[PDB]
C-alpha cells in the first residue's frame, strides 16, 4: 500500500515525524509520496527523500502560492527534479478558495509547470479546489494527457471523472473524504471509476478520514481509505492495495 500524497513535510510533524512515519510502516503502508508546493516545502520534501529509502517526492507550485512563483524557482526546481527520487511534478491547478493569488496568475504558473512536466518527461499531481472546469479545460488545453498525471483528491463528479479517465489518460486518487458519510460524491465516483485507475492518498496532516475527522491525519490512515474502496467496490482489501500499488508503479515506475 502507498500513500501517493502526504505532507510529511508539514509544520506539524516537526516533533513527531520519525514516529508518524514509523506507525505507518507497522501499519503496512510501505511507500509514501511527499509533496513540496513551496520553497520552504520543497527544501523539506528534498531532505526527507534522501533522509528515508521508501520516500518519493513530487515538488512543483501551489496554485494558492502562485504569485510567489517566479523565473528562478522554476529552473530551481527544474534542476531539483533530476534527483531519482522525483518522480512527479506537483501540487499545481487552480484553487479559487483563496485569494492570495488571482486567478490569472494561477492559470498562467499552471500552464508553465505543465510545460516543465513535459520538458522532464513526468506525470504530473493536480490539486483543483473548486476551479474543475477551469481546470481540466487547461489540461486539455495545454495537453497534458502526453504527461499523464493524478487529480489528486478528486473532489468533483464521476462525469468530470470518466474526462479525466478518457480523454485525458489521467488517474483519480481518494483520501479521507471517501469515508465521510453525508458527502455521497467521493463514494460514487470510488465506485464509478475503474479499479485500474484509482490511487489511495491521505494529504495528512488535512483530511481524516473516520473515525478520526477533526483531528490531524497521519499517512497510516490511508489503510482506513482503502478499506472503505475496498467495501464500496465489493472488493477484498487486498485487492485494493495490490491494485493501487500496481497503478502507482505503472504511473511512476
Ligand atoms: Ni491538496
Ligand atoms: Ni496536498
Amino acid at each position: 500500500l502507498i500513500d501517493t500524497h502526504v505532507h510529511l513535510n508539514d509544520e506539524q510533524y516537526d516533533d513527531d515525524l520519525s514516529e508518524v512515519i514509523t506507525r505507518a510502516r507497522e501499519a503496512g503502508v510501505d511507500r509514501m509520496f511527499v509533496v513540496g508546493f513551496n520553497k520552504s516545502t520543497i527544501e523539506r520534501a528534498m531532505k526527507l527523500i534522501d533522509e528515508y529509502d521508501f520516500l518519493y517526492g513530487i515538488i512543483g507550485w501551489h496554485p494558492v502560492d502562485a504569485i510567489d512563483f517566479t523565473e528562478e524557482h522554476l529552473e530551481w526546481i527544474e534542476s531539483l527534479a533530476q534527483h531519482p527520487k522525483v518522480i512527479g511534478i506537483g501540487e499545481m491547478g487552480l484553487d479559487y478558495h483563496w485569494d492570495k493569488s488571482p486567478a490569472d496568475v494561477q492559470k498562467e504558473v499552471f500552464r508553465k509547470q505543465i510545460a516543465l512536466a513535459k520538458r522532464l518527461k513526468l506525470p504530473i499531481i493536480i490539486h483543483n479546489r473548486e476551479a474543475t472546469q477551469d481546470c481540466i479545460d487547461i489540461l486539455l488545453e495545454e495537453h497534458a494527457e502526453e504527461v499523464g498525471g493524478i487529480m489528486h483528491s478528486f473532489s468533483g463528479s464521476p462525469e468530470i471523472a470518466d474526462i479525466v479517465t478518457n480523454k485525458l489518460n489521467f488517474y483519480i486518487s481518494l483520501g479521507g473524504p471517501v469515508t465521510f458519510k453525508n458527502a455521497k460524491q467521493p463514494k460514487e465516483v470510488a465506485k464509478h471509476v475503474s479499479m485500474e485507475r484509482l490511487l489511495v492518498e491521505t494529504d495528512a496532516p488535512y483530511l481524516s478520514p473516520h473515525p478520526y475527522r477533526g483531528k490531524r491525519n497521519e499517512p497510516a490512515r490511508v489503510t482506513l481509505v482503502a478499506e472503505q474502496i475496498a467495501e464500496l467496490k465489493g472488493l477484498s482489501y487486498e485487492e485494493v492495495c495490490e491494485q493501487t500499488t500496481k497503478n502507482a508503479e505503472k504511473l511512476f515506475n
